[PDB]
């Protein structure tokens, strides 16, 4: 087939004390409603199981570890996979991944793709870690991802998810044309991921009123230039006193926004997706093999 | 500190019978108007000295050649350079370049940067030739760029132009993130060029109503993701029965559009440009050294 | 209730020879798919039963009359109402209305609202007739609505349609703030209608590339300023050699576009609608009774 | 024929302790810069002579009064008028007006138009006072306009300013279609004003990320639907712990944005304005005499 209905499950805030059981309840509800609307795949936010902990400066490692998943899924998250298989609707779930190798802990900002059978068919680990590295007393909230996470070691892969070639990005990655391009070259038909974007940036507050503009601009250009459908799921609202951006969206391979959220709570949007639409770009104006000149792009790949 | 007034000189149509002498009078008029408005640099369109000849299939090589420049500047175009030096305003001029080397008549879609002293500071030759190589019957008007030009051989250079790092793109180039990124990586503070974009696309007519959108989307995303000011000068209006896109523009490093033409005739727009404003992006969210992961972009440079 | 799922059924072209039976087939299909996606109301285009005949200069009245409905519904259109009642989904259908009063024929560009029970609960007749009045030989297609239709005599009413207060506009009306305002004052929660908008305007072709911009601008401002959800259903594509605008849409009371079509064929888009969202505007920034100053708006109502 | 260069002088913050003498130096600087760029008229912000005092509840009437002008111009503001006449550039200046009539201390949020001769050509008093009348505890900062001003008593006039029909609006007014329409009906070719728009809205915080969108949406739709050029000068930046919206702009009669500020500081933008361009709308799609149906708008003018 080449037809499907894609959905985005935007999340409202997640409190520090809110349990994964409670979140799964909210997650289940969205997946159920999306399915009731015909969707066979739903995109969830970056780190969708917990509050955005990278905003705090940690000192107690046990504290930090508590925000990561040591298995996927665990007993508490399993019900999501079961419901996924039951209703026949895949999903993109973001979470904090903790792996212990030879006694050494490895941390990643992760996202996985589950097909409509309820099976994990791909994973991606955040490659572009935003923010600063050291505590900055002036900021009303920190952004210490470079500390609590290592740069993804999977590159930007593209997986087959129920007849659709899908690629993954996580939050900040969406702002990097390289991320989109690599997956575009790998033939992605859909490029999705979630995000936690504060509408306020302490180091550059003069860009606060452009938060939506910059986010939407990234999704539209990315889709357009790679002739791919895209979807972004944000966790929005006032979370732990930090206002997070909404405007979760689904974009056509022409860069046109076909669905957009308007609340700052859990919200489901859907859009019919024709995987062959990609050809309007990828076989003409952006027919890579016929127009690209990689012999002159070398600087982009230099270390 | 490090400020200037950038101008864009959009051209209205140029008829097949319109002479270069006549076109130069028009270019002189806009350059002068720009200077009277405080502009230190003005961006002119792609192939700004003649009608867009790539729309017709030529059988007479003598006739095809007439549309190319063998000198830059020649006696006819020279007056433009003199005015530039006189009024202290540089410019970016696009034209068809014909040069014989090693027994080969090389044809380039070229653009040059002249500083406010009237001196040619640097050149660029279109690398992404859009369209087709052979006459196509299903088209109401041709776009034989692949036939009339060979891909530029200068890469995507960035030159110093009156203490401003400027990079050049030509029409279709603006749609490629690779072009923008290479120059962004070279430190371009201003990225500019001209264009001839028919509002009708024979191959994919269902995108006709998106001509403007796709054009501005490319300029905005390019500027933003590279923290560079940008400007695009189009040649618009009904030229030889083919409508060309207007919306010539100047964009800030934030991707915000600061100036936009509203007519389809010769028109000058201007904007105050602060070269330090690039830092808001290039020293933060898009601080390449601190964020880019080139080890993962290799596929982009693969042949 | 205050929750519902609104849908728009965009139509591809309708040939002059295409029969109403064939159109109903297309109409039925969209209403069925919209219902399968949870929608309880679907908006259809202006004059959705026929080709846009106002583009031709008629001479044979029998010819002209053939494009109008003498009853609503007739045997051929009835199946739409039946399916509507069956699936529990109302709709907004536009059509050419022919009424014979005392031997005198009355013509209107009409639209009706059918609730989920399949009953007509309101009607509106186009008040702002666009175009010219006399044949203009230069135009590749005419726009003679002022001739084939009389100005609506129902004003801009607002009806109760299954727990939702809905108002109607037809094509061009959407460009007039007065139309939106009157219905906004009447408490409309949803303001919908369809349209036939050629992407080319013979008298002002310099606005062709702005066709989408102007259309979307009208829907967004209208919704925002009246704190109402809105939806526009277009009949798009190359119809009888005239390219018609797509970008059918659904807008939130904040002016945000929550759903947008991307093809130029029959296409269904949906969006969840919370009738209470209207309060965010109508009870605050646009709390009419608390902020408006009608004693100074007199000029708007003067004849 | 009938052309001019319109400028907008956006203000950065104005501290409570900042004196009028100091503010005037800033206004003189932008007016001069505008003239050097060929501008014949510059639009300044709402209450451009002091900080936005409506944000604080005052108990001392003497202190509240200090923020109002009793003369226009007074010795301190006079220098601005002299420069205007000298450089031949008119302006639109907003300030708090205090006038005693019939034993009443009348307080208006005012704006005046001065021609390029330094002569006050006309006045306007804000008719739509946003905010509230009594101190509200739930607000982080007040907006007591309803308390500190009474609705203007001059209606929405249109004056001749150096052969240009200009109408005035003040901040919140721009959001009301009635204000735009009244002046549109009066034949305004340019509709302009200033504003103080906090990017945070206590009553409806879920619209904070839409502050820019709503602002530009209002300017664009107003211009387009009335076929009028427009311009809005905002006072932006972090003023007294409250962030104010930037994005000061100039819009063509088509609703297209031709110039837009990018900083949150004092900034001058300009645009070439062709007063005849209004005809493209006012003599066609929006030819009022030929299209408006006032007999159906009565509710708009009802008290």
């Amino acid at each position: 087939t080449r037809q499907m209905i894609l959905a985005v499950g935007q999340q409202g805030p997640i409190a520090r004390a809110e349990t994964r059981e409670q979140v799964v309840v909210r997650l289940l509800d969205m997946l159920t409603k999306a399915a009731s609307r015909g969707a066979n795949f739903i995109v969830f936010p970056e780190l969708a199981l917990t509050t955005f902990f990278p905003r705090w400066h940690f000192t107690d490692e046990a504290e930090l570890d508590s925000f990561y998943e040591t298995e996927m899924p665990g007993p508490v998250v399993r019900p999501l996979f079961e419901k996924a298989a039951e209703l026949g609707i895949g999903f993109n779930l973001g979470y904090a991944e903790l792996v212990v190798e030879g006694g050494v802990k490895r941390r990643f900002n992760t996202s996985i793709l589950v097909d409509k059978s309820g099976k994990i068919v791909g994973k991606y680990r955040k490659i572009h870690l935003p923010g600063h590295k050291e505590y900055e007393a002036y900021r009303p909230f920190q952004h210490l991802e470079k500390r609590y996470f290592e740069p993804g070691d999977l590159g930007f892969p593209v997986y087959d998810v129920d007849a659709a070639k899908m690629g993954m990005f996580i939050a900040n990655d969406r702002r990097w044309p390289e991320a989109w391009r690599v997956m575009g070259l790998r033939g992605a038909e859909i490029i999705c991921g979630g995000y936690n974007t504060p509408t306020h940036n302490p180091p550059v507050p003069q860009h606060d009123h452009l938060t939506s503009f910059h986010h939407l601009l990234s999704m539209q250009a990315g889709s357009y230039q790679n002739g791919a459908w895209s979807a972004a799921a944000g966790k929005a609202g006032m979370e732990e006193n930090c206002m997070l951006l909404g405007h979760s969206c689904i974009v056509a391979p022409t860069g046109e926004i076909v669905a957009l959220t308007t609340t700052l709570e859990d919200e489901v949007i859907t859009a019919a997706v024709d995987l062959d639409r990609c050809r309007e770009l990828r076989e003409h104006i952006f027919n890579f093999k016929q127009h690209r000149q990689p012999q002159h792009y070398g600087l982009i790949a230099e270390l």
